[PDB]
Parts: structure tokens; C-alpha cells; sequence
């Protein structure tokens, strides 16, 4: 009983490590793989599920299928099955030695956050655990008190004002627009030129080109009417296949979704109204010391430039008297597990643990109290 | 009950040995002859048939015919009459005593495979058998688990593509230009220069030729266009009779039909375009893997300089930022027996026979659901 | 000026006529036929291209080739060739006469429209055209303005939900299995007969053993233990050359990929599952105006027994407390014409079409934007 | 420069005559005789060489020998010598008046064509000469584009198929018995007779016999059986010595041959089974219209009932759903000139000649390109 585990259970990508590391020890996507197939090999029953860094290797052949929807989990079956895939063949370490820190986003359903915890318990037999809210846990990254959390993640968006201590939850604005339905709108986008990307294995190339080939525009019209003078912007990928693809203006459009929902047809605002609205729900008087802590996180706040078209479209709906400061850490994807490393080391939270003698006499209801 | 038969039931030579060797210990052609003439001595019904090295001895009387075509078995009366030979004439072992490893192509008719299985119960006896394909046991040789199959013998030619275990049933081109329809070319070419074999016994010969002084251009125009320097590629054969044929472009235009399916009037594509066009309906993520697996096997792929072309026309197919690996083994010619000795021979495939008790009670539909 | 020229060019059957007419004067195979062989007649430059009703007559001399792959015209040197044989020799009229109305399915890419718009204005010099999209006019034909199109036609399928006017770009889900992959899994599936039908002109004959003794099976496994007792399912075909063929069990299971695409092995789901999942992703207060409008079309909707098991199995998935109405009009194959029939004989219209004048200043980016 | 000489060397008969006629101004075998006794009159060195009608007529004292065997042209220094006959002697035309249309059967050697052309411009100095192929010229004459040739000349038998206009050169299924070689089993069978023909003065008596009383059964066995009964059958034919041959059973066994290559000990098919897997080697949409168009030519399809044994034994072969008709005109034996007399007629052919100005710059390799 020395350090803690800090399983950020992401909707796309599940990062483990240790308590007190600047860096996690376990980075790999939340894929359970199923081959489909006939398999004429001697190997019948020759590892029936693949789970993680395996199901990327071996992709072409099997079904991937994401256990996690929207931050809520939908499959069980799965996401026991990454967890005892996280601690024993990817950590090393044994489940009983250490509390966990689990993470989760806010407003999930009350079902999910007891499920978790029935888990824990009578399946791993942790000592203790602690299920936090993930966006908590990019102010302790970016050491602040005070902030409006973008946590763009790949299952959901939303903002969380935060302020001196004092969480505000009457004013969170969630949004489903996220790193997944930007791969979505991607591959609708690549069939114009003719690139029919279909299937879960291709839905993985498609990802790999958005992470690699994809910024966010400035000004968006003055980005497209560029595009009719078609030499100066189309950059080329190289398949796994060894093709080739002359991806254009499809370089900025897919993450203009981020801004303009109505180019995937959800009836709400990008997120410079979602955070300007959750801004404008907050008090008169702490709504100044919001516009100067625009905490971001997640993957999904990666893309080149997009520090400056929040700073630029925000501040065309604030006040024009005062300032807007867009606080990006250049590390920010990681930044949900680098609080949940800090937290977990802590003088002044290792008695907000839940053991497994206080969740017996106390029942499942006990982990919607800590704290909201 | 120590050792199994690998009874390699070839379209044009049976292959049969036991399971363990690195050499069949029965290599002889599938004719059964009929002898045509009177026969005036006084052995009247002395060897009505002759069967394998019998009838390539005796082959100037008698009506030879293979009873195989295509692989799929034409002559019930014979196929049973060169196992009779396989068994007890040249293996010279009881058919009650070992098991028993049949092989045959893929995508043959469903009556084919349980009409095999029909025989070697309620005719021989076996204790267990079981009906493997020839393209997988291309790979138990050559020592992969990755790979496409150009499984080039005499009666087919198929492209079997198998990744890590998995085969791909919805991407076998098979293809019905073979070794066999090479010898009824070149019989139609060496019509040209006078030499006229038309019949079974001459049939024979012209296999002979084949194997002996044919082999294939690496580029086709350059060397027939060497053809009109007529000196220095004209090598002679010896005949039986003693005459000799002074054969000249006949040596490479046989081959190239492999190459050309046009020549003999097939409407598709040669060995170049049908691995390349089975290789494209594979999924994207494995198409890396089998351009650098590429297992020949079967007797058609014995042709000096057949190696050289397959590498250099994929290429001229394949996106060009990538290699190709044409893997030829030494040795391919016996490579589906020697994957048989092999998977015959192993402890997770002792229990994947098919016993004559279970045969009874499930009768003979139980032997297309064992691994399609 | 009178009529208009309505030439739904589809992916496999071209179909042309006048505005006006409720049957087309032009139903003809898209197919562009080359001679392989040698001709030896007088007739030495005679007929080097057979279109249409030519290439079905003489096609066991020709190598018929689909020019449209998917709906993507992928032979510009051949579909001008069938549109020549389309204007001029079949409905006998001037291009320059009458205006046109192309038709396309949605998803193409946005060079195929272009392509299409350049040759109709620099080549056959029509006075006006307007390329609609092929799963708008199955509302037309049928006479509403609510509804998905499952609009399974020869080369792609593709529901499109419309509700009333509005069309929700956003839930088109696109599927490339269509009626020429079901010809492809029927001589995969006829070779376990023994039928080897392999080359591009007996394709023609698979076609239609496709079009007449094939049905859809309401359940598929009870339909499949009927086939156990196989005599009062085996029909029998009068092939061209008077053989017949005793094709028992694959008189279901082609058209059974339709609702099981992993038998051809595409990793997705079959028409069922991919119309309830446009529905699930449109609207929640038009979901119950969309069960109540299943409009069907093309020529893969023709088979017996489809709206059974269409309303079968996606009363299976939705909320069993409301109906599902399969609407399927008794000539829904040509319903993607009698639309286009319909649409440009409005008064509403007869503005919304691009003249040549139009398209010079404009250029060709002006017929993206016309209604998407 | 106005007409033209159509030579069609036979392997048997010289026919020759005039571009435009329906009949031929040379008919008279392929003879060269030499005189073998002593000679003691004074013509001395008179007349050492008779070649046609003069060695048909001085036949008793003659060594004759015909130069061609099996179509192919076995002595050049005779074959020189008839064509000098047969353009001065008995076309009294100069051969450098008009030009020539020599044919020849299909599958000759290619030193063959070219020996022929190297005659025709470097010895007669013949202004052009085209080389057509015999099996062609047979659908000229009966005056189709469409059928299979059943060429029963003298020398060799082969069945082509040709289609409108479309020659199918992989299907040509030739034989080597023909009616040469029917008068070699006719000189067997009639030593059970006692009756000795030996030298080839008589080999000319028998071939007039099985010209005359030698017809074929409809039936074979229900015609041998009435020879038991051997008074209604015997006819007598009348030697040139005054002498009388009483033949019986040898009316028929002579031309079922044709049906029985078994009789002689050739290991192949008689005509009815080389016509019908020359159309099983065709395409199966062609396969309907080879059937009801089979054109006989030659000399060896003039017994009387041979059209009937043709279409009551394939009708055994053919599926018997649909029809076949033998389409044998009443001249059929002069078919191969009559053909040959319409194409040297037309308009379109005056240019595929071959002049001395074209074979001096292309070399003799020129006139194996012109339609194969
Ligand atoms: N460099 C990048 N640029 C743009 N998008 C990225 C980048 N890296 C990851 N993403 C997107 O973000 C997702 C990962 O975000 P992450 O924060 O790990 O999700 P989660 O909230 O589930 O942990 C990926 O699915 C990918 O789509
Ligand atoms: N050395 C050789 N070179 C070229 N072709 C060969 C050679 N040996 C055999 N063949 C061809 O391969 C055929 C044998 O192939 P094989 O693999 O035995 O066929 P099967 O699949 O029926 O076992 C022979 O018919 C012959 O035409
Ligand atoms: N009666 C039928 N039953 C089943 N399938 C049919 C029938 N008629 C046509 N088809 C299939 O539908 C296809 C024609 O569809 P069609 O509507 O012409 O496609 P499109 O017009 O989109 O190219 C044909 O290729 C055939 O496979
Ligand atoms: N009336 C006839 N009946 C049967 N056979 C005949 C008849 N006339 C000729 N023949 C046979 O046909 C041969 C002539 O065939 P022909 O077509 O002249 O040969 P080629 O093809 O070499 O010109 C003769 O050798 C003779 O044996
Ligand atoms: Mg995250
Ligand atoms: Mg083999
Ligand atoms: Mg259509
Ligand atoms: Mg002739």
C-alpha cells in the first residue's frame, strides 16, 4: 500500500498509470475485437477477443466495436474485459495492492457510476476507490481554481464552470458532438472524392487521417474561396495499402463541425455558444474572472488553431471592453490523467477514499453523495 | 494405430505416403488404361486394366484417361481403381490400420466431398478421415500463417487468400487454366511445325516436352522477337522413337498462356491479374501482408523463370510504394503433401478426425461444417 | 420545345424516354461489348462496339463490360457510347430538340456530376438539363412527400429519409450491396452444383437465373430445414444451349445477403438494420411519419416475398406499440422514371432547369448547388 | 487485269477456274506418274513425267504418287509440276495475266504457307496471290456467316467453327482420316473377298468402287444382320479387265469408318463426336446457333445417307430439348472453289492482296498476319 492506480476510463482511448507520474504507462484505445471470419487454422479457440494494442494490429479481420457510448457504457461484457486487460497484461500489477481513481464525465446516468463501482469491488477486490469527474481534474493539470472547462473529449463535449472552489452545475452545458462524429462526418466527406471508407477497419484509417492532415480555419470563407485555386492546400496521405489520397478542402471542413453543428444536422450551437451561453448562466460577478480561464482538455482540442478561433469568435460575442484568454497547456490531452495523478497524491484526500467495508453497511448510493 | 495416410489425391498424379516423412513413398500419374487392340496370345482376361506406372509403361496400346477433371471427379469406377493400386499395390499397408488425410481443392461441388468420404468408409474401412483443402496445406509447408496461395496444378489454379488463421472465402478466384490445358496448347503449336501428336499415348510425350524445355519469358515481345534470329533458342528433343523436333518459340509461348488466357480463349486474366484482383477484395488493412506473402505451390509453378515474371507484373499492378515478395520454396512442387505431413502429425488436430462411429449417427453432411 | 428527354442512366439498365409517358420507350442493359476473337470474314472494320440490345444478342463473341461501377461512371469512353446509341438509335431524336433530365444516386462524388454536365452541353449541345437525385423521384412516382427510399437498385442501395419537402442529408445510409453483387454470390454458390458459370457472358445467364426462380425466405433457418427434404423446392432452368440445371437451396440464399451481408463478408448490416438505423438517426417527432412510409424501389425490390420480410424483421426492432407500413407499388422498377416522368412536367420547374447560358458564366460548380 | 485464277489444290483433286463462274475449268486428280518398264520404242526421253489426266489414262505402267499428304505438301519438285500443267496445259492462261486464290486447310505448318507463296512470285511471277483457308470458303458458297464446317476432304477432316464473322481458331478439332485413308481400309476389307488390289494402279479402281456402290448405314448393326441374309445387298461392279466383283457387306463398312475410327486403330472420334466436342469447346450463348447450322463440304460427305447419320447421332450427343439440321446443299463437293469464286468477286477484297511490291519489303512472314 504505497501508490494508487488512476484508470481514466476515456470513451476512445483508456489511459492507466500510477499516482506521481507526469506520463501514463498505459495508452491504448478502448477496441474489443471480434473476428469474423472462417479460421481454417488449428487454432479454434485461439484467442476469441482482442482488446487494445491487439485489435489495432490485427484490424483487417476483425469487427471492432467501441463499448463506450457517449461517455455511457453500453456493454459490459466489454468493459470488464479492457479492465482485465488494463491491470494484469498491460500494467502488471495486481488489482488487491492499490486504490483505483476512476474517471467519468458529468451528467452521466446514476446507473453508470454504480456499475463501475460494483465492479471494482466485487469483481477486483480493490482496497478503495474514488470515481472523480473529468473535468475537475484539468484544473489540478493546469494548477487553477478557477475556469470554464472545453473538454472536448471523443465521446461528448461540455463545459463546466468552476469557479474558486465552488463548482457551478446548474450551469454545464454537454454537447454529443465529439471526436467520434467528427470521423462520422469525415468519412461522409471523403466519398465526394470518391474514397469509399465503409467498415469499423477503415473507420480507423479515417481516424489516423483526421489526427494527422486535419487544422481548424481561421475564417472560414476566406479558407474555402482559397480552395477554388487548387494547388496551394492538397495534401496527400499514404494509405496502408499504399495508395494515395488528394484530400483538399476536406482538411478544415471536418473540424468546422466543432463550430457549425449544422453541417452534421444537430439542432444546438458550436462550442464558442456552448461556452458563452454557460458563461452567461453563471453570476454577474465571477463572470469576469471566466472569460480570463478558458481551460480546454481532451483530444479533440488538438487540431492546429484552435486556440485562435475560440479566442477570435468568443470574443465577437463578449463585451468588447475586456480581454479573452484562451488557456491551452501544449500537453492537454493527457491532462485529465495528469490531475487524476495529482488528486490521488494528496495529503488532504486520502480519507475521501471508499472502502469496501463503507460501501457493505452503506450500499451503492454511497458514491453519488461524494461530492455530487 | 501409430502413423496416419496422406493420400494426396492430385487432378494428374496421386501423391500418397505417410505422416511424418519429408518424401511421398508413391509418386505416379492418375491414368487407368484400357487396352484397344485384339490381343491374340493366350492371355484373355490377362490385366484388363492398367493403373499409374503400369499404364506409362504399356502406354502405346491402351486408351489412357485421367478421371479427374478440374478436380472434380468424373469416374467413380476408376478413382476407386487407383486407391485399390494406392493401398495395397504400391503403399502396401492394410486401409483398416491408419487413418487417413484426403486433399482436394477448394470450391468444389458439394457431392464431391462426401462422395470421397462415401468410399473410404463403406469401401476401405478407415478408421477416421478427414478431408482437408490443398491451398491450406500450402502454408503448413512453407511455415506461415500469412499469405495468398497461387496453388497453380493441373486441372485448376486458385488464389487462396489466408491472413493470421483467418481464410477469406469471399476472395478465391479460381481459375480453370492449368497444367492440363498447357498440354493441349502446345499440342496446337507443335502442329505448326509438322509434328503432329493428337492421341492419349502421344499426349504423354508432349507432357515430357513440357516439363523438360519450356520455360517463361521474362519480357514476351523482346524474346519473340529473338525468335527471328532463329539459332540461338532452338534446343532439341529426343523422342521415343528416336526422331528429334527442333523446337523453337514453342519453348515460352506454352507458359505464357498462364500469363495470356486469350491465347487458348479463356475470357479472363492470367495468374498476374487474378492474385492482384483477389488481393483488392481483401480488406485494406491486410493488403500490406499479403503482398509480401505470396506462396506458389502445385506443379504449373515449376517453370524456370516463373518467379521473375509474377514479381515483375504485381508490380506493375501494385501501388509502387511497396515491395512484393514472390515466395517460392525449392521443393513446392510435393508442398500440399509436405503441409500433410506436417498438420497430420500435430496434438491439436488428433481430435478433428471423423470417426466411423461418428459418421453413422450424423451422417455424411458432418463433413462440410469441419472447417468449410 | 415541347417535351423533355428523361435518360435515368442506371447502373446497370439505362432507361430513356419522354416527359409525359408512364412507360419508357429505351429499356436496354448498360452494356458496352468489344469482339475477342479473330473474324475472319470481309467484315474487317464491321460493328467494333455493340451497345445495349446488340451486346445481348451477340454476347458469346464479346467481352461485355458494366461501364458504371457503384453508380461512379468509371468509362467515359463508353458511356458516351451508349448515350450516342441512346438519342440517335433508339428514340430517334435530336439531342439539341429537348431538354434532359438526368437522374444519379446521392453520395456520388462531386466530379461525376461535373463530368456528366460537361459532356451534355460540349458534346450533344442540349438546350437545357437538370440532374435530380434517383431517390427524390420515388416519392413522385408514388405520390407523397413523406418517407424513406430504400432504393436497392443494381449497383449501390441506399435509404434516404424525406420528410414533407425537407430532405435530412444527414442519415443517408449507403450500402454497395446491390443486385450485381448478388450475381456474383450466385455463381459462388452455383459451383457447389457443379455449374462452373465464369466469364462475362454467362453472367448474363446467372442474371437471369436471378430475375426468375428467386425469392426471399420469410424465416430463413425453417426455409433452410425445407431444403433437408429436397424435392418440393428444387426448380429446374433451360439453359441457352437446352441443358438444365436443378438448383435447389440458392434459390433463397442470394437474395438472403440482402439481410445478411457477412455471407458475402462486408462488415455491416443488411436493408433492415441499415433503414432502422436511418430512422434512429433522423428527428424523434418525424420517426413515426417515416415506419408509416417505406417506399421501395429498383430492380432488387422485385423479388417475391421482400415486403414480407421487410415488415417482418423491422417490426423485430421498432417499439412494437406502432406499425410499420412496407409500401411497395406493384412497378417500382421503373419508379425512379416515373418520377423523373412526373417532375419535368410541372409548371414549378420549367425554371429550375441550367441552360447553356447559364453554365458559361457560372461555370460548373453550378449544378452542386442546385437543391444539393 | 480483269479477272482472277482461283487454284484450289486439294489434297486429292486440282480444281481450278475463273473468278466469277459456278464451275470449275480444271478438274483432274493430284497425280504425278513416272513410268517404271524399259521403254524399248524410240521415244526415248518422251514424255518421262504424266501428271493428271495423262497418268489417269496411262495408269498401268506408272508408278503414280500423289505429292500431298494430309493437306501437307510432302514433294515440292512434283507439285511444281502440276500447277504447270494446270495453268498452262489446261487453263491455257499465263500466269502473270491474273491474279491467284490458292487455298489451304487450316493447322498446316507454317513452312508451308510460306513455300507456297515463294512459288507463286518467284517461279509464275503472278501479279498478287492471297491464301485463304478451305474451312472458310464453304460458308461463301451455301452462303452464311454463321456454322460449324465438316471439311471431310481427302487428305484430313476438321470441323470449324465460325460465328457472324467471328472465327473461333481454339475449337478447330482436326482429324486424319479422311478419304484417302477410307480407300486403305476398302483395299483391307476386300482380301476377304480374295479379291488382291496391292499397286497404286488399282489403288485408282478401288477408289472409283467406293465411289460408286459405297454408301453408309442409318443403322450399323440391324445392316449387318441383314447380311446374313446375303442375297439382297451384293451389288456387282465391272472391272476395266472385263472382270466382276461380287461385294456385300463392304458397301457399308468402308464409310463407318467415318462414325468408327476404331476400325483402322486411330484413338480418337469419329465425325459426329469431333463436330459435337467442337461446339462443347465453344461458348455456351453460341452453342444454340452451331447447332441448327452445319455445313458439310469435301469430297468424303457425297455417299448417299450420310446427312441422315450426322443428325441422328448427334441428337444422341445433344441436349434434346432443341434441333439440329444438317445443312448439306446438292453440290457441296465443289463448295471450297464456289466459295472461293464469290470472294475473289467482291469489292471489299480487291485490296487483301499480297503483291510482289508488298512481299519484297515484308519478307515472307507478310502472309501469315493476313486474318491468321
Ligand atoms: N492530434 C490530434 N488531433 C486531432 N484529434 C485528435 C488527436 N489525437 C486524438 N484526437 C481525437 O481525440 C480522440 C481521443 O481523445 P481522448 O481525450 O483520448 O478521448 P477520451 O475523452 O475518450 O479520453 C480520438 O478518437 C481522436 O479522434
Ligand atoms: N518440372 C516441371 N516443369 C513444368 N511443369 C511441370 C513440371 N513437373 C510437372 N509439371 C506440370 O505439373 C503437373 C503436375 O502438377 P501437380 O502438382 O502434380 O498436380 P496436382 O495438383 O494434380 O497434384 C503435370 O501435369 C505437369 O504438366
Ligand atoms: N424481376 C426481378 N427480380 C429480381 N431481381 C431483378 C428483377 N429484375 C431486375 N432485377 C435485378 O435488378 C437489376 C436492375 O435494377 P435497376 O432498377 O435497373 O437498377 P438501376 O436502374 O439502378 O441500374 C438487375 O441487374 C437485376 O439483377
Ligand atoms: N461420289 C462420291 N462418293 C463418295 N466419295 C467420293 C465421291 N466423289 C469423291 N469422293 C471421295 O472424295 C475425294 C475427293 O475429295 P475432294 O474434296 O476433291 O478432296 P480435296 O479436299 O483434296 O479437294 C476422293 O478422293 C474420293 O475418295
Ligand atoms: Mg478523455
Ligand atoms: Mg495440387
Ligand atoms: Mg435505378
Ligand atoms: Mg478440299
Amino acid at each position: 500500500e504505497t501508490t494508487a492506480l488512476v484508470c481514466d476510463n476515456g470513451s476512445g482511448l483508456v489511459k492507466a498509470g500510477f499516482a506521481g507520474d507526469d506520463a501514463p504507462r498505459a495508452v491504448f484505445p478502448s477496441i474489443v475485437g471480434r473476428p469474423r471470419h472462417q479460421g481454417v487454422m488449428v487454432g479454434m479457440g485461439q484467442k476469441d477477443s482482442y482488446v487494445g494494442d491487439e485489435a489495432q494490429s490485427k484490424r483487417g479481420i476483425l469487427t471492432l466495436k467501441y463499448p463506450i457510448e457517449h461517455g455511457i457504457i453500453t456493454n459490459w461484457d466489454d468493459m470488464e474485459k479492457i479492465w482485465h486487460h488494463t491491470f494484469y497484461n498491460e500494467l502488471r500489477v495486481a488489482p488487491e495492492e492499490h486504490p483505483t481513481l476512476l474517471t467519468e464525465a458529468p451528467l452521466n446516468p446514476k446507473a453508470n457510476r454504480e456499475k463501475m463501482t460494483q465492479i471494482m469491488f466485487e469483481t477486483f477486490n480493490v482496497p478503495a476507490m474514488y470515481v472523480a469527474i473529468q473535468a475537475v481534474l484539468s484544473l489540478y493539470a493546469s494548477g487553477r481554481t478557477t475556469g470554464i472547462v472545453l473538454d472536448s473529449g471523443d465521446g461528448v463535449t461540455h463545459n463546466v464552470p468552476i469557479y474558486e472552489g465552488y463548482a457551478l452545475p446548474h450551469a454545464i452545458m454537454r454537447l454529443d458532438l465529439a471526436g467520434r462524429d467528427l470521423t462520422d462526418y469525415l468519412m461522409k466527406i471523403l466519398t465526394e472524392r470518391g474514397y469509399s471508407f465503409v467498415t469499423t477497419a477503415e473507420r480507423e484509417i479515417v481516424r489516423d487521417i483526421k489526427e494527422k492532415l486535419c487544422y481548424v480555419a481561421l475564417d472560414f470563407e476566406n479558407e474555402m474561396a482559397t480552395a477554388a485555386s487548387s494547388s496551394s492546400l492538397e495534401k496527400s496521405y499514404e494509405l496502408p495499402d499504399g495508395q494515395v489520397i488528394t484530400i483538399g478542402n476536406e482538411r478544415f471542413r471536418c473540424p468546422e463541425t466543432l463550430f457549425q453543428p449544422s453541417f452534421i444536422g444537430m439542432e444546438s450551437a458550436g462550442i464558442h455558444e456552448t461556452t458563452y451561453n454557460s458563461i452567461m448562466k453563471c453570476d454577474i460577478d465571477i463572470r469576469k474572472d471566466l472569460y480570463a480561464n478558458n481551460v480546454m482538455s481532451g483530444g479533440t482540442t488538438m487540431y492546429p488553431g484552435i486556440a485562435d478561433r475560440m479566442q477570435k469568435e468568443i470574443t465577437a460575442l463578449a463585451p468588447s471592453t475586456m480581454k479573452i484568454k484562451i488557456i491551452a497547456p501544449p500537453e492537454r490531452k493527457y491532462s485529465v490523467w495528469i490531475g487524476g495523478s495529482i488528486l490521488a497524491s494528496l495529503s488532504t484526500f486520502q480519507q475521501m477514499w471508499i472502502t469496501k467495508q463503507e460501501y457493505d453497511e452503506a450500499g451503492p448510493s454511497i458514491v453519488h453523495r461524494k461530492c455530487f
